[PDB]
């Protein structure tokens, strides 16, 4: 029922990203206009709303085309580890602020 | 007066990795031995150094490659501006490590 260029309103994503969805099959259109002008769904835009979340968090546009069809999803785990890997990568960068302070005494 | 892999002990950089170096002009063997192997001399460590530094702050092979050379290069201002960049890519993490405690609430 929405155009690329509704959507692309809508959520406020780029048409040029949208196609990229469609183009990595992360994202496709559901139906088609007369003129074959890509058409969606609002369990598309349901979908587009998962990644868009995803992306949030810190997944790659990859690692989220993987998790969206596999079946039995564990979401709670993803997120669960998806915190910890961002705990981890937290405590990275503190350290190097750290070396940086320890440095800039002299 | 140290070959290729005198270094790679010493520094416990792998010699792929100096290879690499020496490719991308990053680091370049000071001498040559009579057979065509790579020399190194010990301003050439005291680079290396710099480099495994602004390595370990969070600094990409290239940005490194600039600052190297660059005449009056300001140390304290990098660092300072590196710190920084730090201080947001952590805030920006605990921006998304809340956003997942909020979500994991139900």
């Amino acid at each position: 029922k929405y155009q690329v260029k509704q959507v692309a309103e809508i959520s406020g994503v780029s048409i040029r990203t949208l196609h990229h969805y469609d183009n990595i099959e992360l994202l496709n259109p559901s139906a088609l206009t007369d003129a074959g002008y890509r058409l969606y769904s609002d369990a598309d835009l349901e979908r587009l709303q998962q990644i868009l979340f995803f992306k949030e968090i810190g997944f790659r546009l990859d690692e989220i085309k993987e998790m969206l069809d596999h079946p039995n999803f564990d979401r709670k785990a993803a997120l669960q580890s998806q915190k910890e890997i961002l705990m981890k990568k937290k405590q990275r960068m503190d350290e190097m602020i750290q070396t940086i302070d320890r440095t800039l005494l002299s």
